[PDB]
């Protein structure tokens, strides 16, 4: 009963928990590898802000929904014990403001106090004359990872640094379950022609005095190319760059002028900000996520492969509905193997 | 024409500018001095967290409520400028919880997005059944005072450091003009039987993942003596003290206990918070502010006194509807002497 999930980042981590929380006493001798190129310092999941936010649109797999929203329930229900910051979790309020009046998101009762701004509110923004407020909750990857790590470990899970060529290297190396949380480089191992890069170029900048997120929506520029300030707990992070299909990962001039201008805009006192550093990431953007089995008859002995990949800028957001969902989806291996 | 401030605190700072602002054209030879005992990092200023709220009961002197308003305009118009930061000025929102069903405060209309508080966020408070969410400003007494001080250097107000033991000793170095901006302290030069000190003791914890205010409500126990949490923008003040007529300007572990055990229940994630400080203030408390003129006929020559004092804890959010106020009451000096 071997399982090797491939990635360390928030999908993978959260997958192994999830398996072994649901199967550790129903099969005793569940042995879990945790097989990365890249671990906790260095992940995708290591340079989001963590705000809990789907998008804006109802999702293409009416599932996601009920994912954010399962996700949303289990961080709310931890936000106040004395544990919640080893997790990286906090509440946070703040602003989603728009050029014109959108409908309501389909999240609008999962969020506390969601409301329509007032005008007082949006004249405080000059360029923007509709919005939402509402509190939602952050959970920030660097520390998240580094509590999933810890719970793993004293259950027992062994992590190894490598990078894995094909699915067929894993099982060949005796891997009955192979769960794929591979995030953007997951085409590399089999390839996807759904899923892409979403460039991101964020700034850490020190502001303290900024106690809520701000984010600007534009359909004329899309989707995350658009000023953001989301604060942490030690930094302010600033964005709002989106690049479909480029895989640089350098920071530019262009980006970090743009991300500086428009920030700087949107709240002026950040002039006076200083800057502790900047990061590129990639989003794994997908129509849809990747959530579902597949053989691997094409390679050695029977072996089935979880694929669990394809999170956009939605990840942490909805992480424990897909980590759910994937230890429901090992469940019905072993059920359908006449493994009962 | 000399004019004599006796405070070195947000009143007679705030005060010493409006004056200046209003009369430095008016009259040329304007001569101010700022007379004060305790300055900037060590009077009573420092202490308060800087939230501007008012009591939740309409104010005895119905031009209080005036007064606050125009505070949080002139606030709130500054809040996005580059320099909102040298002020130590920030927007903030929380929770006021409560026991039960009171009505609506008075400002519900001045502050930002004021609503009633949804059964799922009074969930997250298990000894409160109503309350309300609303974003405010927090002004920080350090910043501020700093900030008054720079604006008064390059304006020509000079800075004296001593402790004045009655008006008539400032009458006798020719001062005009006395503006009274003494605070908990102002008994000393006129006895005033309806100022009293309304200690306070605060803890200065390290928790930045605390972006919002709390403060609870109980008319058992009082004004101030119940828990509160207000996020600074280094530091998370802890309070919930408040005994009339006690002038200890000493910590006490009893108090400390109480701000502990009262915080750490409202928002158990403090139980892992560093303790960076402690520290006692006396709120300035009269049944309202005294802000009138007087004349010292029983003193050296004719010259009048402007009293502004007995803040309670209110002075931050009340200061500049205060200053504004004297700087008026200063022109009718003027204009009443034949001295147009
Ligand atoms: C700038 C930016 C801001 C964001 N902000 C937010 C936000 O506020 N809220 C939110 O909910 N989401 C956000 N996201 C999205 C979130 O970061 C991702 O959706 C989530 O981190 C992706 O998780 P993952 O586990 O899929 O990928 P990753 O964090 O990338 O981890 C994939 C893991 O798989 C490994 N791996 C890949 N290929 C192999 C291989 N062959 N062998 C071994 N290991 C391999 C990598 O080494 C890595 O460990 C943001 C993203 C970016 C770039
Ligand atoms: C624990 C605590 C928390 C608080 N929180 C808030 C809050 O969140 N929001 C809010 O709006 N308000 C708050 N307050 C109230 C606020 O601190 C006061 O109302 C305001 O600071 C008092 O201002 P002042 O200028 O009257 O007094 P002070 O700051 O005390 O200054 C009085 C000045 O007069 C001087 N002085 C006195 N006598 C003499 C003399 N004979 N000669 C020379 N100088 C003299 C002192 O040296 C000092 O410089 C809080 C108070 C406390 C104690
Ligand atoms: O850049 C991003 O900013 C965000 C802010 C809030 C919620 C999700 C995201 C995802 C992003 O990629
Ligand atoms: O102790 C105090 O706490 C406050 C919180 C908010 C607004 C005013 C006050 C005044 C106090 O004295």
């Amino acid at each position: 009963m071997r399982v090797v999930v491939i990635g360390a980042g928030v999908i993978g981590l959260s997958t192994a928990l999830c398996i072994h929380e649901r199967y550790h006493s129903v099969l005793q001798p569940l042995d879990i590898k945790v097989y990365a190129d890249r671990f906790t310092p260095l992940t995708t999941t290591d340079v989001a802000a963590g705000l809990w936010q789907p998008y804006l649109s109802d999702p293409n797999n009416p599932q996601e929904a009920d994912w954010s929203q399962q996700t949303f329930d289990y961080l709310l229900s931890h936000v106040h014990s004395p544990n919640a910051e080893n997790l990286g979790l906090f509440l946070i309020s703040g602003y989603n403001l728009f050029h014109e009046a959108i409908p309501d998101p389909s999240w609008k009762d999962t969020v506390l106090g969601f409301r329509k701004l007032t005008p007082r509110e949006l004249d405080m923004f000059p360029d923007y004359g509709y919005g939402w407020f509402h509190t939602s909750l952050i959970l920030e990857g660097k520390n998240y990872l580094q509590w999933l790590t810890e719970r793993l470990t004293e259950r027992g899970v062994k992590f190894f640094q490598r990078k894995v060529e094909s699915f067929e290297e894993v099982a060949r190396e005796g891997a009955d379950v192979i769960v794929n949380c591979t995030g953007v480089w997951a085409g590399a191992l089999q390839r996807d022609p759904l899923l892409q890069p979403g460039r991101g170029q964020i700034m850490k900048v020190d502001a303290p005095w900024m106690k809520h997120f701000i984010l600007t929506h534009d359909p004329e520029r899309g989707i995350y190319n658009s000023p953001y300030i989301i604060p942490g707990t030690q930094t302010v992070t600033l964005g709002g760059i989106f690049q479909l299909g480029n895989w640089s990962e350098l920071n530019n001039i262009q980006d970090h002028n743009t991300i500086w201008e428009g920030c700087c805009r949107l709240e002026p006192t950040l002039k006076n900000a200083r800057i502790i550093g900047e990061r590129t990431g990639f989003r794994p953007v997908r129509p849809q996520i990747r959530l579902e089995r597949e053989q691997l008859r094409t390679g050695p002995s029977n072996t089935e492969v979880i694929h669990n990949y394809g999170h956009g800028g939605y990840g942490l957001t909805i992480h424990w509905g897909c980590a759910l969902e994937a230890a429901k989806l090992f469940g019905r291996i072993l059920e359908e193997k006449k493994l009962s």
